[PDB]
């Protein structure tokens, strides 16, 4: 997580789209989603990252309707956003022990028991929080197994980037898990 503010510039495609959905949460803009193969993804806006501007004016108090009609009648050229980056997140670095355990039980992407003397434990891993991203990928709306799957094939070193469960909750409300199963970026970024 970026102690930043940073400048994106981006382009609709050809459909119109930038591929970005955005919520009003405590009198700012976060995004709630990042459509995979879109303007959005390929500048590396994430899932939680607040939007301060648009086109040089100040998002703060905008609700999420107000937000989406500024983005349609952006003059889809040059859209300039100014970004926080995931503000309502951070990352805890864990290494996996022999048996390739980190040391946690999840539910529902939701972190819900911490397993003694594991190094989730050392690291002070904490329950109430969702899973965002995992070295770095976005795993928000993948089933359990998938997310378990991931934290396998992963190396001995493992990034988990999480939020309380409350604003979590808040973020994705409007959002039906399918959408977020089918239509949240899960990519690697590219190079």
């Amino acid at each position: 997580i970026k102690q930043g503010i940073r400048e994106v510039i981006l382009c609709k495609d050809q459909d119109g789209k930038i591929g970005l959905r955005l919520k009003s949460i405590d009198n700012g803009i976060f995004v709630q989603l990042v459509q995979a193969n879109s303007p959005a993804s390929l500048v590396g806006l994430r899932f939680g990252d607040q939007v301060l501007q648009i086109n040089g004016e100040n998002c703060a108090g905008w609700s999420s309707d107000k937000a989406h009609k500024v983005l349609k009648q952006a003059f889809g050229e040059k859209i300039t956003m100014t970004i926080r980056d995931r503000p309502f997140e951070r990352t805890i670095t864990m290494h996996k022990d022999s048996t390739g355990h980190v040391g946690f039980i999840f539910k529902n992407g939701k972190i819900t028991s911490i397993v003694k003397d594991s190094s989730a434990a050392r690291n002070g891993l904490l329950t109430e929080h969702n899973i965002c991203e995992i070295n770095g990928q976005n795993v928000i709306g993948l089933k359990d197994s998938q997310i378990a799957d991931i934290l396998s094939t992963s190396g001995t070193v493992v990034t988990i980037t999480i939020m309380p469960a409350f604003i979590f909750e808040h973020i994705i409300k409007r959002m039906a898990p399918s959408i977020m199963k089918s239509l949240m970026d899960h990519t690697i970024p590219e190079v």
